[PDB]
């Protein structure tokens, strides 16, 4: 336990799991939404998919 | 053409063709029917099958 000539400094990063907020203000952003669109996969013998 | 010390014992198994008749009773299961389906199976370079 003995101190040589030189010191040192020592670096470690750390994770944290965190809760935020968010704020939006009023009418801020504008959507465009359109009409869907359906498709029917072909016919399994007993259930449709679409 | 002289005996070896042992004999032995010969297997064999043979098939037969034969007509058959078949007796059920009356009313003896019951058939339950769906109706029938169509589904497109394939698609090559020159016909299409279902």
């Amino acid at each position: 336990k003995i101190h040589p000539g030189v010191a040192m400094t020592v670096v470690r990063t750390d994770e944290i799991l965190s809760e935020n907020i968010l704020f939006s203000s009023r009418a801020s952003t504008s959507m465009f939404i359109g009409t869907p669109n359906v498709s029917r996969r072909e016919a399994r013998v007993d259930a449709v998919t679409f």
